[PDB]
């Protein structure tokens, strides 16, 4: 089978909770075949943890990194291909990593079946108990790359001999384990590159990565170029063809389109739609319409970076921004002043507490591509009415726990306000913790969740009953689905007859009153202070 | 130098003027070096009328057509290649042909550097006195055929050797005109396409078309696929390349449009972009922008297709059509009933006579791009305010004669009223023979048209003088650039003041009059009876 992984890209951060990382971890990378991204695998203390969410993953994009990681035993025991398009270093001086050990504790390491590091080297660093990578023929693995990297310090066990059976090096005991040779071991005609045998003539492709089955293009491991149902090619089939008698573009019923060197009928959830690619974002002149980008119309939307951390010194800066291309995290140093670190460890500017009142600047924001977090405290920081014309949460991207795309966690707020929250595309809710909070368990977040698998964690804010003392609950002309907040414009979705965008009891509650469908009214007309549809009872003027 | 024609598809229609006939061709192929269609060489009964017309054509895309042509030497000097994407047939049952050549007198018909037809026969049927062509190896020419298909009957002079320095044949006397070889004298090894000369290697490359000047690629004559300022690729340098790792479409800089089977730094004007390519028109999903093909917003205008004719029978097909695809043309057979014929001279169906008033249904046009042509007479055909929302005439396509594409000729109007009117395009204005029509001549027609190489033919219409003492002049509102009819609201641009679409001496002559500029007014608000902005003189309500 064949799943897809987002990678991480934390680096070197510390885990408070070690038990939720590895839960984190699990949650992430059970079943996936392929990482879109880094592999992370870090700060696993325990000697005898289970690792077997690793066991499907086939093809990693970028690096792994395995820090802090003291299980005895750690088996990728399917792991192919490392590509190393983005790679990983300690610092600007060190070489780039496409497989970097660092400070761990594992016995062994095995990747029995790695055939290829496509990109960057590898490298091990302070690993006190790691045996066998010295008896593993680098150069076999790494393309561009005579060996691995070691370091050792600080202050080293006898390791034991390989299986009987090894022709050379393994990763560890067992005749599983020993390494094998699909490129030393070709003759050349073959230039180099890989192969499934001794004899020239059988070179694999060209256009092959990590080695092949057989002959040619077909029959690959992988693929250097585009990938497509098992082939690989220069190109994806375009989307439409060009037929230069006729000057028509004709659409092409075997049209795929490009997601990284993949080629796919659907682009991914996480990605947008642009001509025959599957982008992260739209370009400059173009829009978000149904995940496909999109020439605008007047002055495109004016969409904004997200920030790492909202703080009194980058908040201008979403100035009538109406999409905001990222994420939003409003944390307790939002608040108490915001304090650059670097990674040296050299302390950056640092900005004034922020006022809460400034998260105004958010009223226009329609869109949040990425997800939102709310964390902080603050006495004024009551409620989420700064969101009140946030209409979709896209999840394009999550956060490290529970595939959050709405978290609000530890945060002073009362009530949410957000009455024009209708969607959240992708990605779960998380409100927790928050001590003053009610309403959040009385909405039926399904309703706004796109996708039945979306998730809801919700509890440990206002007890039930003690939100209902204060009078702190809906509205009764909000249907079951609950409410942002009390307000009549607060409602999911109306029980009785909706107006302007309040909610009332008959229609006839107001001077106009004229009635649209079921459920409905609207204004009566400019002229007639009551009426019914031409024609009513209280009239005005011209 | 590199010109593009636009060729033709008359096929065996007959020219009244066989003189103005003559300079439609002379006027269309005078330095070109391609033909984007078909050249068809027609009608020429003159014996010693000067071809020289045709001494650049150097590739022709669809097919060449020579018929009824008496001038004795008909020469291509610089005709390298008939593509034949598009080929001639006297019925469905003949052959299909990319040269053909059908009753006509010329002694000779030389094209002494042609090499190659790519698709397609060559027919030689019923020429009286043409010379050589059975000396002519054509297998040497046609790449899908053996020989050339000749026709004689309904009744030949003797003719002359080839020049003494020939090795085989020739396409008339002298040095010059001996056939030359590029595919058969080659050896194999070359599968039998083309070569620069006899032994193996040098086989041109593959992509080559019509033969080469030297080993390959960059050395070809014409292309088999794309062409790019000269050297033949698979497909043009896309407008973006997609970065596999960033998933981000980049813009490239040595991108190019295809047009056809060539590669273009910016699509020709009688085409549209869409995507990569140059394309006739868009997309049922799309629309055009600024000569670009994009999603529409909420309905795609409803656009509707041309038709050949106007008549009773097809005039409700353009009901709601905001966009035409394609020229109008009103003829007096519109008018008096039109009358299907066919190829066979079989009489199709017959139309009511059209009524004037159901041309009413064009009210919603607002663009038609190719041209619009005015010919028919009516007692109530008598100006065309059916089209006072038609503002642009693209002329994407354009008439035969003159470049037109707005072309008023013998009709029955006394005015145009297209007020709305502000650009054509591309190609010409003919306005002539009108015996009612005024106006026409003091409309500053270079004010609607977009280019100063575009022209005007208004004459012998209706004398000025005799406009002038009826009245039928411009408003004395209008500025110089005249008028589409009698109108206030009839002016090409305002002298004094313009309001609501009307034109005003003062600004001040009526009960609102607020100024927005040095020339423009707006109404007073709901609110005044009399202002000038907030505050004003007769007031009204709430
Ligand atoms: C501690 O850490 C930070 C960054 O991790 C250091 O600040 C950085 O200093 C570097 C030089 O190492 C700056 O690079 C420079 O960039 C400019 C403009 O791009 C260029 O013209 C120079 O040639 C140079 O390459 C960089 O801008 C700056 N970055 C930040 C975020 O401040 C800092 O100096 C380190 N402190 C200690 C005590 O070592
Ligand atoms: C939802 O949160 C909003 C934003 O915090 C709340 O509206 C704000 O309510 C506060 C507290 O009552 C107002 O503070 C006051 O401001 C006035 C003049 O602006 C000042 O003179 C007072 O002494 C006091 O500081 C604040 O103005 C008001 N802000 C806005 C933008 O309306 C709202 O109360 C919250 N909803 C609920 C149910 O809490
Ligand atoms: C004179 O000319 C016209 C056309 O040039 C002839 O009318 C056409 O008759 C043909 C058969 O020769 C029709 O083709 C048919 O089309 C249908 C549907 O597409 C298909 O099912 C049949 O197998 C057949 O191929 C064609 O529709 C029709 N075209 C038009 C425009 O009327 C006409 O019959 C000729 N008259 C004489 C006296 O020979
Ligand atoms: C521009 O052309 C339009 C369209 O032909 C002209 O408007 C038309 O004027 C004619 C002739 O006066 C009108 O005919 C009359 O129609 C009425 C009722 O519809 C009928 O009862 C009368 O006995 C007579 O047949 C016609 O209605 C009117 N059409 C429209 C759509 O307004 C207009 O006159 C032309 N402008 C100039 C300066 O000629």
């Amino acid at each position: 089978h064949h799943k897809i992984c987002i990678g991480t890209k934390s680096r070197l951060s510390v885990p408070s909770n070690k038990e939720h990382h590895y839960r984190n971890l699990r949650d992430r990378y059970t079943n996936c075949t392929y990482v879109d991204g880094n592999l992370e695998l870090t700060w696993l203390p325990n000697e005898n943890l289970d690792l077997s969410f690793l066991d499907n993953i086939r093809e990693v994009t970028g690096y792994i990194l395995i820090s802090h990681v003291d299980v005895k035993k750690v088996v990728f025991p399917k792991l192919q291909i490392i590509r190393g398009r983005t790679l990983f270093s300690l610092s600007v001086e060190e070489e780039k990593y496409a497989l970097f050990v660092t400070y761990s504790k594992m016995y062994t390491l095995e990747i029995p079946d790695l055939r290829d590091v496509l990109n960057g080297q590898v490298g091990f660093h302070n690993n006190y108990n790691l045996c066998h990578m010295r008896t593993i023929q680098w150069s076999e693995i790494v393309s561009n790359g005579t060996d691995a990297y070691y370091n050792y310090d600080f202050t080293e066990r006898e390791c034991p001999k390989c299986h009987e059976s090894c022709t050379h090096g393994c990763w560890g005991e067992g005749p599983k384990n020993c390494q094998k040779f699909s490129k030393l071991t070709c003759s050349p005609q073959c230039a180099g590159g890989r192969c499934y045998g001794p004899k020239p003539r059988e070179c694999c492709h060209l256009f092959c990565a990590g080695g092949c089955t057989g002959p040619t293009q077909k029959d690959c491991i992988a693929c250097k170029n585009f990938f497509d149902e098992g082939v690989c090619k220069e190109e994806c089939p375009p989307m439409r063809k060009y037929n230069p008698t006729t000057y028509v573009l004709e659409t092409n019923p075997e049209g795929k389109y490009a997601y990284g060197a993949t080629c796919v009928k659907e682009c991914p959830g996480h990605l947008l739609r642009d001509n025959g690619a599957c982008v992260r974002s739209c370009p400059q002149d173009k829009m978000d319409k149904g995940g496909e980008c999109v020439p605008c119309n007047g002055p495109c939307p004016k969409t904004c970076p997200g920030v790492t951390v909202l703080h009194a010194g980058n908040i201008d800066s979403f100035r009538n921004c109406t999409v905001i291309d990222g994420n939003i995290r409003i944390l307790d140093q939002t608040f108490s002043g915001f304090q650059d670190v670097y990674a040296n460890y050299t302390m950056g500017p640092r900005y004034i507490p922020l006022d809460p009142e400034r998260l105004e600047v958010f009223s226009t924001v329609k869109e949040i591509t990425g997800y939102l977090n709310i964390e902080g405290t603050h006495p004024q920081f009551r409620n989420l009415s700064y969101f009140r014309n946030l209409e979709t949460i896209h999840g394009r991207q999550l956060m490290e726990s529970m595939f959050a795309a709405l978290a609000i966690v530890k945060s002073s707020l009362y009530s949410l306000e957000m009455r024009n929250l209708k969607q959240i595309s992708s990605g779960s809710v998380v409100i927790q913790h928050n001590r003053d909070l009610c309403y959040v368990s009385n909405i039926r977040w399904p309703a706004i969740q796109k996708e039945p698998e979306q998730k809801v964690w919700v509890n440990e804010n206002l007890r039930a009953d003690l939100c209902e003392k204060n009078g702190t609950i809906c509205s009764d002309q909000c249907n079951e689905d609950g409410c942002w907040g009390a307000g009549t414009d607060q409602c999911l979705n109306c029980k009785n007859f909706n107006f302007n965008g309040t909610c009332i009891a008959d229609c006839g509650y107001i001077s106009n009153a004229y009635k649209f469908d079921n459920r409905t009214c609207k204004i009566c007309h400019p002229e007639c202070r009551t009426c019914n549809g031409d024609h009513c009872q209280e009239c005005v003027h011209v």
